[PDB]
């Protein structure tokens, strides 16, 4: 189950680079030079890497220090053949963003947030990124009176419209993806789920430039079904990027390697992405646990890819199995894909078999056969067919 | 804190009428005649009542039995001055709906679901209802292979488009409101949150005819902030109706009386609805606990209204307090309501005070004063000012 | 992966017999005769069945009807070789138990609860049961003032002491197991977790007669790690029985078949039970989803056993793998099993290598190698070694 | 609602001293000198302060630096009249504790953990502390194979027994309190709830020296009822200390000021503590949100005390109200406090009114009147009587 760059696996600099600082503890690992992570990831079979501005260029860097950090990074990409398909802005770490970036109560902070983002969009484009992600991790509140949410959504819309105006005025081929999260580090975060982010996009001036970048662990922190949220995103044509990791239920954001956490959810996610033909990066936004040394870091990253490729094999075996195809008909998945009333409203109204002469008890007695189908899916996942 | 019909408080027949059957227990109360609930509610100060088809007319009723149930009900409304502002369909109780109504795998069931709904829209209109609610409580799955969610959302869209075609062809003045719930009775329910429902509406043929009917306990079962979800719904112009009750966290749907559960969330919800000038019904979808006899039923219903009116007083006192108005400026709520960049993109790009000469440390050091503001809100809620 | 009666798999009458009534829906299946479930389970390879009094003998049965229900049941057990290793009382379904059985506020109800339980202990003993389970599903509250919890725990202790007095006075070889659940059907249930139940047992007059009967889905409804709770129960010598099913996170009690829900938790549970040599019944307290007809019922039951036997194979393969044994040493699982200070307190106090000359940075730098170990566990679970 | 030192309000150095570093963000406030927090707290009306070793004496301090930090601190206590009723060890921050302190897999780390704790027990005693708290925040695991929980509980028991041996050999008047938490910073933490900690104490060599120190937000992170857990702790005679804060449901540990989060739970907690006559410190383990400057820090701390005193008034008014005393009898709270069968087992067995002639339907029909009682409690909390 060896990955190759064709599998389109990508990683954040901040993932394998996480030093292990948590709310209750100091760093357990030294900082990684981005050039070293690029080389180590390429050896593992990754396709590319992603970055926040502040991961690549230390906050406060002079223009000259900046050019030198970019130059070194670009040499590592050239040396390894690694791509940079996605970039993003850090609008959460510096104290200035303690009440948000785009929806900070302080107007000067909001204007600053926008300028910091625009600087990084120019960098992302230069590096070849196709998607620019926005995670508004500080947009939200711990208390009810601190944030009027209608006014905040006005400010959020204003920020994203200005960014769309900038990209279109520059003629850039880059699209935006909004990354929802329900809470942490704010007590509640605005646009908390895939659904909220999708609904919000429909009110922007140029909705076609924006999609979503959902994350496994994020939707699971609201106890939601991640494959169901991804199916809605695909149905809307808005899955621009996806972030893969593991999460054990509703608690703090664990960022476990992909495959860990809810293993059956990972299976159904892989089945969906592969059968819908999603062609974007498979990006891992995870943290090697702070229990690990560098060897455990690389083992953790390698495990992300391995688990995706194992699940891909099992899902493909499941859908290809004639016994499963027969079970899917037994469960009327074929009838779910047929229109309810392609004959139209009037014909439906006139159809006595739809109501007056519909035998509800006979219909009610038909079993759905879902448990046999689900055990076939279990047997395939476990290699017990 | 006495309600009057002007306060627009409404109740489901199925609320005070709940017999107390739960997953582990038999009914503890006899059935209520709908006419008796209408009279008892009117004495309490309610404005009106709502119904599922099957609450008013027993499933399977002949055409003549039907006319007689409607006649009696209409006489009680005339006798009391009670309105019927909202109605809905039961697409969840009968075994035929065990895999859904609009998104059942069986096509015949879906066609049946539509015809059952249309019959009840004609009734609702006759009774004067302005909103028709749809809660797809059986639309969903316990296992991954049982429901292809893209095909299900196609079927859901098809159902709602047909309903919009029917209403517009009949010239009815009625709008639809989708009621999201994340789980229960299905393991996961499609359109699980306010956000998912809003995003879905934007893909229907006539989005202007559809809004949301969120419920307190429903969003709280996903651990989400209910006032934040309602602010997004209002921002989108889609809050057509609202359902009020109480819920203690992420667990089964408790349907406690309004004010019970998360009391501070109830406060912030009332503050929002009143300050945004929401003019729709305040509907209570709750269950008097099965511990209660009929006297406890009416005490429970009366408590719903009482708690709304107490919270309304406290929220109004909060916003009117000059010391709070001063705290809100101290916290820059006024600056949140001002555009970030009404000067436009180019002026922002050229503004050195937004980046090159922005003093990030001085901005970072400004406290937000949110804790003093939140303690003023606590003191007002508790009458301790 | 074929079960045989030696695997000690057991099922509740009420499991395969569940008619599909939920809070929002009518039954989808006809009632099963207990004799038919005994025969169908035996054909599937089960070892035995369990029952509440009211599953076997309809509530209110005359003494003669009772003897006849027991006679028929006993003939089915004789015909099939099925055992009855556990029994329990229904103290939750009848309206009289709406505020509890042992901790009802009404003293007459509590006395009734005790007499109903004692009648069934005599039956259980006659049928050969070794464990008598108590699930206090109605012991709890929806509101704070309704139940003084200290007085309720006094009543709970009094009930269990009286039961221990009865069993010992009769010379019965039966032990009790308390089954904790955090909520549902009450808003909060007393003794909500394995830990609470264990702590409570230590205050009974004869603690040696009582243990716990934990359930997968129950602990997971509090977001707790089920294998960790079972390890504490085993550590205390109190795992008298166990109930196996599946649950997807914190929500209503789903009662999915075993292996469904959190699959990796099921793996770690099986690893623990098998390696600790638990010798009690593997009992399934699950519900075939109401989507299913009778064929789906039996497929669901068969899947419970199949998934246990697959997980047993994978866990045994994991622990037997020399590469895993080597990983476990790399992670110092061997050092965790050695006493910290068998040399004693004074020697520890005098040992300069434990503090004065302890090199904390060198210790801090050692990686734990947990991620390689966990990927070996994933590869074994998935058959990808 | 002005606190005075008689109200026994205490605060951790690390509470008002929290610099605002979170998983996603840098500090927003400068460090506080402990002497300054002592003075500022005393002006606010606090009774005392608590500390981890590392809050008072920077990790790695030489013996001389140590004596000087203690001297300064002791002068501030003398200058202000502040007490130190509780102390604790930091076994979570330094990287050496990344896999735990008492249950680290590495034996050398465990021995180190013990020696670090013992050094601080001598300090606590010198400073006059009556309770020594242990929060094993790093005792736990992110993956199943990393920690054998039976062996870990052996190591945990061994650590606590050695500490009890030390205290008794020194003749110290200090008792221990175990502080449970379900998760964070480990994926699952050992002894995750009040119940688990209570059950564990019963297996130590000298159980009388150990109790619990539960925290509001901790139990609520498992969705449990905090007042119910405290009632069980009181019932067992094990509530040695308590930590007060606020938490909005199941998510990361928010540490909001007391009264924030679940306000009705705070009310019922205060009612219990006051009516049970708990005489220990009311300690606040909270964090002023990182949005705040120093003025917001002190406002936040003051709000903790204010909210306790408001809730105390309302709970006392509730219990004193003749209309509530009458409601409590209507709901048979008086009958809950009477023994079920003080007449004994045989008399119960012979009592035909307990079964043979018990009218279950008449008993079933009695309403419990809980909703009227709960609305009286709401009216009292809100000052709307």
């Amino acid at each position: 189950y060896q990955p190759t760059p064709e599998d389109r696996f990508t990683f954040g600099l901040w993932t394998v680079g996480w030093q292990g600082r948590d709310p209750f503890g100091d760093a357990t690992r030294r900082a990684l030079d981005p050039v070293e992570s690029v080389r180590r990831l390429a050896e593992l079979g990754a396709h590319g890497v992603t970055f926040h501005d502040d991961d690549l260029i230390p906050f406060g860097s002079s223009d000259s220090e900046r050019e030198e950090h970019v130059k070194r990074f670009r040499q590592a990409l050239d040396d390894t053949g690694m791509k940079v398909p996605m970039a993003t802005t850090n609008l959460f770490t510096h104290p200035v963003f303690k009440d948000g970036g785009f929806t900070a109560n302080d107007r000067d902070v909001r204007r600053y947030a926008l300028r910091k983002t625009i600087r990084n969009i120019d960098l992302a484009v230069e590096l070849g990124a196709e998607t620019y992600v926005a995670w508004g991790g500080r947009e939200g509140a711990e208390s009810g009176g601190a944030k009027d949410v209608r006014d905040a959504l006005d400010r959020m819309k204003e920020a994203f419209d200005l960014l769309g105006e900038y990209v279109t005025s520059q003629g850039y081929d880059i699209r935006f993806a909004i990354e929802p999260k329900p809470n942490e580090p704010r007590g509640d975060i605005l646009l908390p789920t895939v659904g909220h982010a999708l609904a919000f996009i429909e009110r922007l001036e140029r909705p076609e430039l924006y999609g979503v970048n959902p994350e496994v662990g994020h939707e699971q922190m609201a106890g939601l079904n991640f494959p169901h949220g991804i199916a809605q995103a695909l149905w809307a044509g808005k899955l621009f990027h996806i972030d893969l990791n593991g999460q054990n239920g509703i608690k703090y954001d664990q960022d476990l390697r992909f495959g860990a956490g809810d293993l059956r959810a990972a299976f159904w996610l892989v089945d969906l992405l592969e059968s819908a033909g999603y062609s974007g990066p498979r990006h891992f936004d995870f943290k090697p646990p702070r229990t690990e040394d560098f060897d455990g870091v690389w083992a953790s990253a390698a495990g992300c890819m391995r688990n995706y490729l194992i699940l891909k094999e099992r899902a493909a075996a499941f859908r290809a199995d004639p016994e499963v195809q027969e079970a899917l008909r037994a469960s009327r998945l074929d009838e779910l894909a047929r229109p309810t009333a392609a004959d139209g409203l009037q014909a439906l109204l006139d159809d006595r078999s739809a109501f007056e002469e519909f035998d509800v008890d006979a219909a009610a007695a038909r079993g759905m056969a879902f448990e046999r189908l689900d055990q076939l899916a279990m047997d395939h996942l476990l290699g017990a067919r």
